[PDB]
């Protein structure tokens, strides 16, 4: 069925809480042992949301290898992305041992560093060129190189050492800065433009290793992100783009990570934003 007629029959019909508990109720159920031992308590930033123990990132150390991180594998799109909590005091190192581990060349930042008043994530990347960040525990030192600021985002050129072997490479942060503190963007515009433009960079293209997506706790908006780039590429590849089934493709997703879109605004959200997605490439 069509996405754009199960759209507006879902809005005249008012049932996006009905649609979303459905998805609720047949999502996958997994195993998070390691996210509960003890050692692992100050990890974690919320006791309810943890990767799942089949398809969580492993740090490559013998003393304690957990992040609150997650692979989705995409197989018919041909598309993998690592979701992750915001970075708290004590993980700052962690994260970027990930990111240098796993091969990563972007970073895709959908929080403000405060909303309402309450922090939701470390300022883990440095904000001048001369005051460069070290980070003890990992061995890395971190360097801005350059920085873009526009109207609803901000990309920086980092450049992350191991200093073990003096090895350096280029990160790429994009930072989308305008999601509303309540609710979900009017218009899906920016947030599409937004995608776009990681695209471009070859962040989330094959020849690098999975691009790394955070919001707070790496569900919510980090779940509209994933789900929106894999439905489009899939209305790209099939001879029947209306074949495409977002709420399949979301449970498919579902077995990876726990959790992703966390309301019936961020369900509805995702629709709009593919259905506008296929309009402009596809359309026109
Ligand atoms: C669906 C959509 C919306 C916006 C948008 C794109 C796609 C992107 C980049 C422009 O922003 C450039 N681009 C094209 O010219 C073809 C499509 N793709």
């Amino acid at each position: 069925m069509e996405m754009e007629k199960e759209f507006e029959q879902i809005d005249k019909s008012g049932s996006w809480a009905a649609i979303y508990q459905d998805i609720r109720h047949e999502a996958s159920d997994f195993p998070s042992r390691v996210a509960k031992l003890p050692k692992n308590k100050n990890r974690n930033r919320y006791r309810d949301v943890s990767p799942f123990d089949h398809s969580r990132i492993k740090l490559h150390q013998e003393d304690n290898d957990y992040i609150n991180a997650s692979l989705i594998k995409m197989e018919e799109a041909q598309r993998s992305y690592i979701l992750t909590q915001g970075p708290l005091p004590n993980t700052v190192g962690h994260f970027w041992e990930m990111v240098w581990e796993q091969k990563s060349r972007g970073v895709v930042m959908l929080n403000r560093v405060m909303e309402k008043g309450s922090l939701k994530c470390a300022q883990y990347w440095p904000q001048k060129e001369e005051k460069e960040m070290i980070f003890e525990d990992t061995n890395l030192k971190l360097t801005l190189i350059s920085e873009d600021i526009k109207s609803y985002y901000t990309v920086r050129q980092l450049e992350l050492e191991n200093l073990t072997t003096q090895e350096t490479r280029e990160i790429l942060h994009f930072h989308y800065t305008t999601w509303p503190d309540f609710g979900v963007p009017e218009s899906p515009a920016s947030f599409l433009n937004f995608l776009f433009k990681v695209r471009e960079s070859g962040s989330l293209s094959p020849e690098h290793g999975p691009v790394v997506v955070h919001c707070s706790a790496g569900i919510g908006r980090s779940g509209t992100f994933c789900l929106a780039d894999t439905c489009l590429l899939l209305m790209d590849k099939r001879k029947d783009p209306s074949s495409v089934d977002i709420k399949k493709v979301l449970l498919e997703m579902r077995k990876f990570r726990m959790g992703l879109i966390q309301t019936a605004d961020q369900l509805r959200f995702s629709y709009l934003a593919v259905i506008e997605g296929a309009k402009f490439i596809m359309g026109d």
